[PDB]
Protein backbone atom coordinates (compact mmCIF):
# COMPACT_ATOMS: atom_id res chain seq x y z
CA UNK A 1 0.00 0.00 0.00
CA UNK A 2 2.05 2.54 1.24
CA UNK A 3 -0.43 5.47 1.06
CA UNK A 4 -3.59 4.42 1.62
CA UNK A 5 -4.33 3.44 5.14
CA UNK A 6 -6.93 1.92 7.87
CA UNK A 7 -9.79 4.05 10.09
CA UNK A 8 -12.01 2.27 11.91
CA UNK A 9 -13.42 -1.41 12.15
CA UNK A 10 -17.89 -2.17 12.29
CA UNK A 11 -19.75 -4.56 12.79
CA UNK A 12 -19.89 -7.41 10.23
CA UNK A 13 -22.54 -6.32 8.06
CA UNK A 14 -24.99 -9.47 7.20
CA UNK A 15 -25.11 -9.57 3.55
CA UNK A 16 -28.13 -10.91 1.43
CA UNK A 17 -27.21 -13.27 -1.06
CA UNK A 18 -30.63 -14.58 -1.22
CA UNK A 19 -30.13 -17.53 0.51
CA UNK A 20 -30.34 -18.36 4.08
CA UNK A 21 -27.65 -20.84 4.00
CA UNK A 22 -24.73 -18.38 2.29
CA UNK A 23 -25.86 -15.52 5.15
CA UNK A 24 -25.08 -18.24 8.35
CA UNK A 25 -22.19 -19.90 5.67
CA UNK A 26 -20.02 -17.01 6.14
CA UNK A 27 -21.86 -16.06 9.36
CA UNK A 28 -20.31 -19.51 11.15
CA UNK A 29 -16.92 -18.05 10.19
CA UNK A 30 -17.98 -14.41 10.25
CA UNK A 31 -15.12 -13.43 13.34
CA UNK A 32 -12.68 -15.04 11.06
CA UNK A 33 -13.51 -12.51 7.99
CA UNK A 34 -13.03 -8.79 7.82
CA UNK A 35 -13.97 -6.18 10.13
CA UNK A 36 -12.23 -2.67 9.16
CA UNK A 37 -11.79 -1.80 5.54
CA UNK A 38 -9.12 -0.06 3.57
CA UNK A 39 -9.55 2.88 2.23
CA UNK A 40 -7.51 6.73 1.49
CA UNK A 41 -8.00 10.69 1.20
CA UNK A 42 -10.09 11.95 -1.41
CA UNK A 43 -7.13 15.02 -1.64
CA UNK A 44 -8.38 15.55 -5.55
CA UNK A 45 -11.00 13.05 -6.77
CA UNK A 46 -13.85 11.44 -5.06
CA UNK A 47 -16.89 9.63 -6.59
CA UNK A 48 -20.02 7.24 -5.46
CA UNK A 49 -19.12 3.70 -6.02
CA UNK A 50 -16.15 3.58 -7.61
CA UNK A 51 -13.54 4.52 -4.95
CA UNK A 52 -15.56 2.51 -2.93
CA UNK A 53 -15.04 -0.27 -6.24
CA UNK A 54 -11.30 0.66 -5.72
CA UNK A 55 -10.99 0.60 -1.99
CA UNK A 56 -12.84 -2.94 -1.93
CA UNK A 57 -9.79 -4.13 -4.30
CA UNK A 58 -7.15 -3.05 -1.89
CA UNK A 59 -9.18 -4.14 1.23
CA UNK A 60 -9.45 -7.55 -0.27
CA UNK A 61 -5.66 -7.33 -2.61
CA UNK A 62 -4.23 -6.73 1.57
CA UNK A 63 -5.83 -9.66 3.44
CA UNK A 64 -4.73 -11.67 0.18
CA UNK A 65 -1.42 -10.87 0.75
CA UNK A 66 -0.51 -9.84 4.65
CA UNK A 67 -3.11 -12.65 6.21
CA UNK A 68 -2.24 -15.32 3.21
CA UNK A 69 1.30 -14.67 4.26
CA UNK A 70 0.16 -15.91 8.19
CA UNK A 71 -0.77 -19.65 5.57
CA UNK A 72 -4.58 -18.87 5.73
CA UNK A 73 -5.53 -18.39 1.95
CA UNK A 74 -9.14 -17.97 0.79
CA UNK A 75 -10.60 -19.65 -2.36
CA UNK A 76 -12.89 -17.25 -5.07
CA UNK A 77 -16.39 -17.68 -2.95
CA UNK A 78 -14.35 -16.34 0.13
CA UNK A 79 -13.10 -13.44 -1.82
CA UNK A 80 -16.97 -12.52 -2.95
CA UNK A 81 -18.06 -12.74 0.61
CA UNK A 82 -15.46 -10.37 1.69
CA UNK A 83 -16.50 -7.92 -1.30
CA UNK A 84 -19.46 -7.43 -0.36
CA UNK A 85 -18.34 -7.23 3.38
CA UNK A 86 -15.90 -4.31 2.69
CA UNK A 87 -18.19 -2.63 -0.05
CA UNK A 88 -20.79 -2.56 2.90
CA UNK A 89 -18.03 -0.96 5.46
CA UNK A 90 -16.67 1.27 2.87
CA UNK A 91 -19.91 2.56 2.14
CA UNK A 92 -19.93 4.28 5.53
CA UNK A 93 -16.26 4.94 5.65
CA UNK A 94 -16.94 6.73 2.46
CA UNK A 95 -19.70 8.59 4.13
CA UNK A 96 -18.24 9.36 7.23
CA UNK A 97 -15.15 11.22 5.58
CA UNK A 98 -17.36 12.68 2.97
CA UNK A 99 -19.89 14.07 5.32
CA UNK A 100 -16.45 15.69 6.66
CA UNK A 101 -16.23 17.58 3.47
CA UNK A 102 -19.53 18.62 3.61
CA UNK A 103 -19.22 19.95 7.14
CA UNK A 104 -16.45 21.88 5.88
Amino acid sequence: LGGYMLGSAMSRPIIHFGSDYEDRYYRENMHRYPNQVYYRPMDEYSNQNNFVHDCVNITIKQHTVTTTTKGENFTETDVKMMERVVEQMCITQYERESQAYYQR
